[PDB]
């Protein structure tokens, strides 16, 4: 399992969040800027084969992934979502969320070219990783559980 | 609001599915066969203004739409999402998950003509409400906190 392998350390992935339970990582092949993955560490093989608890959880981790990313990336926008089945095109048999980022405009000058469905070059996935964690550690720190400013 | 209105019988609506927080409602203008729309009753912009506690339970809620669906329109896939702003494709700013039905083939032969992305006759709501209740209803008979087969 490509998402089993990058949790173990088995197969390279860009991590911008993770905790005992979840994690989200960096797209390989990103739709678009800051194109990330929220998954479950255990594996299930799809969005109906999960228990509650870890989707009630996993929502919780795509809130506070998606807030972070959407200030990294200065997004206008974000579409979430995840497939189930071969027929909806879903490819990795492990249940993950999709957050992509959208924009009205173009995504911010600060970032560099950027090529569409296709494996970056190692400095975006290098960059990304740092705004997207920066950004989410401030969340924490203004609405976390021991938040104070 | 569209959704607000549908919840207070102001507007027209087949519901699939209603508790006292939440509601599933079909899609009026369906991209595929059955298509539905979840949604907490309580307003918010989208899934990032959202409370943890709305978050949670609509992923579950998802879940028991989606089997109760996918078993009513004998889908071999689901395309679950849900969006935040205009450039995403967000056009109804009251947050709700599309659970839009897919197959490998042709849908069932019970159903008869649908017409991608447009209105369809009331047969179509009433039928597909029907069957998608009937699953529901027996979902939480087999696994529901009062289960007995
Ligand atoms: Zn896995
Ligand atoms: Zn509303």
């Amino acid at each position: 399992c490509t998402f089993c392998s990058i949790i173990n350390r088995e197969l390279e992935g860009y991590f911008v969040y993770e905790d005992e339970k979840f994690a989200a990582i960096l797209d390989k092949y990103p739709v678009s800027l800051g194109h990330t993955l929220v998954i479950p560490k255990k594996h299930f093989e799809n969005y109906l084969e999960a228990d509650e608890d870890t989707l009630a959880e996993l929502a919780k981790v795509v809130k506070l992934v998606s807030l972070g990313i959407k200030d990294a990336v200065k997004a206008d926008g974000l579409r979430l979502l995840t497939n189930i089945g071969r027929s909806a095109g879903q490819v990795i048999f492990h249940l993950h969320v999709h957050i992509i980022p959208t924009w009205e405009g173009d995504y911010p000058d600060i970032f560099k070219s950027f090529k569409p469905r296709k494996e970056q070059e190692k400095e975006y996935y290098e960059l990304l990783q740092k705004i997207i964690r920066e950004s989410i550690e401030n969340l924490k720190r203004k609405i976390g559980d021991y938040k104070w400013g």
